[PDB]
């Protein structure tokens, strides 16, 4: 079997383990809480031949029935079980092995229906140009609005000619900066907050961008 650090990093990393975002169609598996916590103790224990060896995966307290292997109901994530992506699960099974007679507990990700709601508190943003950070335009956007729309909005409110070249910057929190190069994601997909600063940047006649020398 791989090293402890190898197992841990293979199970707990993002996009290859537990910290994978939920994507529609992807399969996830269940591991009983105590077994997983024992595995965590073993891997983080600093010894491979320790007595904290979890052994075969055991989800006996998750099944209502031993004959049909029907999942118990009312089980909560974090309390009774822990979810593992297909990859990490397969690795665990290849390493420690599933208990004999037991089926893998597999479920899939689904996209819940779109809930409608009245947006009482829109994202109030202050639109600002690179050349004048004192001269601003306060505009309200929706959480579901696209960043391209925000770009066009800043372009409209500051009346910039189409021959001119513009880019979008976002001032996360109070000081932190982050470039906004994606024009196909929503405001909610941008971590924008009310009162935040959005800096629209226009290329100079030199062919240079104010941030790029």
């Amino acid at each position: 079997l791989p090293g402890l650090d190898s197992q841990w990093r293979q199970i707990e990393n993002g996009e290859s383990g537990r910290e994978r975002p939920l994507r529609a169609g992807e399969s996830w598996f269940l591991v009983e809480k105590h077994w997983y916590k024992q595995w965590e103790a073993y891997v983080q224990g600093g010894d491979q031949d320790s007595s904290t060896f979890p052994g075969c995966i055991n989800n006996a307290t998750l099944f209502q029935d031993e004959i049909n292997w029907r999942l118990k109901e009312g089980l909560v994530e974090g309390e009774d079980y822990v979810l593992l992506p297909a990859a990490a699960w397969h690795y665990l099974v290849s390493w420690y092995g599933l208990e004999h007679g037991q089926p893998p507990i597999e479920r899939k990700v689904i996209e819940l229906p779109n809930i409608q709601k009245v947006e009482v508190y829109p994202v109030e943003l202050l639109l600002v140009r690179h050349n004048d950070l004192g001269k601003s335009h306060t505009v309200q956007f929706s959480h579901t609005d696209s960043i391209g729309l925000v770009l066009r909005t800043a372009r409209e409110r500051f009346l910039v000619e189409p021959q001119e070249d513009t880019r979008l910057w976002a001032k996360n929190s109070e000081g932190s900066l982050d470039r906004l190069y994606d024009t196909h994601i929503t405001v909610l997909d941008a971590a924008l907050e009310t009162g935040q600063l959005i800096i629209m940047e226009t290329r100079k006649k030199d062919g240079t961008w104010p941030s790029a020398q």
